[PDB]
């Protein structure tokens, strides 16, 4: 259920991160940072080094024929799911979904995003609902919110959710409330101990 | 002035295709394919072999902090100029633009584009006017559309063009109706002879 963002742009040190917390983790979430420091070989030398699932979160947004070149290489390179915007339209949705599995922007946490992602959060639920992609991804800020989605999401489609907070009992709230996948990244990789902190996390989430 | 969409995933055949139009082209414009496919160091030996600027189309739709990342590593990789999304909101773009010159997307030409961003069209046009983007990218599959941008952009910023009509005379049209810029792709990195193709489309345009 945890998905460590690891947002370490050292290649060889975020490996060995990746590697530490392997045992307590369902996914890891790499970024363009990360894939343009280290090159699109990071995902499957990640997958090599942990043996865990990789999410390229790429939030693709070109038109149809463009983002199937791009998908055709990263789901090539040993990606496991695609990050794609819902917003760029159905069909530049679906060029992604028929090389692999993607996972579905509805919602972002940034002050920018109440201009004209936000408002538009219920239509693009909507719209996954009918695409059906592997998950919905969506902030974990307020629980309510999750809730709110999953109401909305069509039963089997997973949602994945970034910045559910630090504090004790935020793991296991995010989920109870509908998070499939809770996306944690600084309070693992620059934990003192990476492992024991991932390993917290695992261990609030299983418990009560 | 020809922009040249090189997406193709291997170097050796990029720089090929791009020394080979040189003559007929304005800027090169390097999307995730090849950036993928050849490592983010293409933008500069595509540099180096052409000496052309250099436009680096990522479609940036992401957070403020990842945009600015992203943005760091392109344009310290040698890009001129980076591709953003309005959609995602003011301060993901200015992130980016705090680094380097930007052009902005106000709408598309596929399909999908009717769904959310076209009809939000007027108003990132309004606030491009605002940000004052380098450029913005409008469809050229209608001289209409670029002419009606045209007359509501603020008048120093510049007009990319890509979608031109794969038909006769189109470029002509739309460089007369307003676009400063003609992205083409496929035409050129498809073509028989890019070279040929290059000068074909240069010389419609430069003509009357």
């Amino acid at each position: 259920m945890i998905v460590l963002a690891l947002d370490v742009y050292e290649g060889e040190r975020a490996i060995k991160i990746a590697k530490s917390v392997k045992d307590y983790i369902s996914m890891i979430k790499v970024n363009w940072p990360l894939i343009l420091g280290s090159g699109v070989d990071i995902i499957r030398r990640l997958k090599e080094e942990t043996g865990v699932e990789i999410i390229a979160d790429l939030k693709l947004a070109d038109i149809p024929n463009t983002n199937r070149l791009i998908a055709r290489k990263v789901f090539g390179a040993g990606a496991d799911y695609v990050i794609v915007h819902t917003f760029v339209g159905r069909d530049s949705v679906m060029a992604v979904k028929e090389l692999g599995e993607i996972i579905m922007v509805v919602e972002m946490s940034h002050p920018g995003a109440l201009e004209f992602i936000n408002p538009l959060t219920d239509r693009f639920i909507e719209v996954a609902n009918e695409i059906e992609p592997f998950g919905v991804i969506a902030p974990g800020t307020r629980p309510e919110r999750i809730g709110y989605i999953r109401d909305r999401l069509k039963e089997g489609i997973k949602i994945l959710a970034p910045g559910i907070g630090a504090q004790g009992g935020k793991a296991k709230d995010a989920v109870k409330a509908g998070a499939d996948y809770i996306i944690v990244g600084r309070a693992i990789y620059n934990a003192p101990n990476p492992r024991e902190a991932a390993k917290a996390i695992y261990d609030e989430i299983r418990g009560v």
